[PDB]
């Protein structure tokens, strides 16, 4: 066939029931992840392919960076909660990766306030248990996948991407193929 498993994708031989429709997990001390938000932007040309009535989850994991990673897990919550992932995505990872200006809890809190939201509110939300519920969903979806790698996508609860297996000669093409991949697999 044109998609096989084991190429394109690999199949989990253990399903995750209830599982987000596109499930995607990284690190902001990942430097695929890096590539894949300020170079490729994946999440949006897989958004840009995506049927309609389908939703897009983004979630932070912990088994990088070890005492920041965890942190930036909580703030990725407090991103969620908010509603302002795309305004601290690209200072968190330029943050991490490029200036290194972040090495603490309050280094990430400054990106969240130079980028609009106000420290009540951060620190509010930072402290509060809605936060603490979205840290335990984005670790459970990890939990539930075997994650011991980021960048990761799932579809549906089944499926996982496999970048490795696709031409990297070109980015363009590259990102076109993972995107067409998602919705092949979406629609299967």
């Amino acid at each position: 066939a044109q998609y096989e498993d084991g190429k394109q994708y690999t199949t989990l031989e253990k399903p995750v029931a209830g599982a987000p429709q596109v499930l995607e997990f990284f690190s902001f001390f990942c430097p695929h992840c890096y590539q894949f938000e300020e170079v490729l932007h994946i999440s949006d040309n897989v958004k840009k392919k995506l049927p309609e009535g389908v939703k897009m989850t983004k979630y932070h994991v912990n088994f990088m960076g070890g005492d920041l990673g965890k942190d930036l897990t909580q703030a990725w919550a407090v991103a969620m909660a908010l509603g302002v992932e795309d305004k601290v995505t690209v200072p968190l990872f330029e943050g991490v990766q490029k200036t290194q200006t972040i090495r603490s809890a309050s280094d990430i809190r400054d990106v969240f306030i130079n980028a609009g939201i106000k420290g009540e509110e951060y620190d509010a939300a930072w402290n509060s248990f809605v936060v603490k519920s979205l840290v335990a969903q984005q670790e459970k979806a990890a939990a539930d996948v075997q994650l011991r790698g980021v960048p990761a996508m799932f579809v549906n609860g089944k499926y996982q991407l496999n970048p490795q297996g696709m031409d990297t000669s070109n980015m363009d093409v590259f990102v076109q193929q993972y995107a067409d991949t998602v919705k092949y697999l979406s629609e299967k």
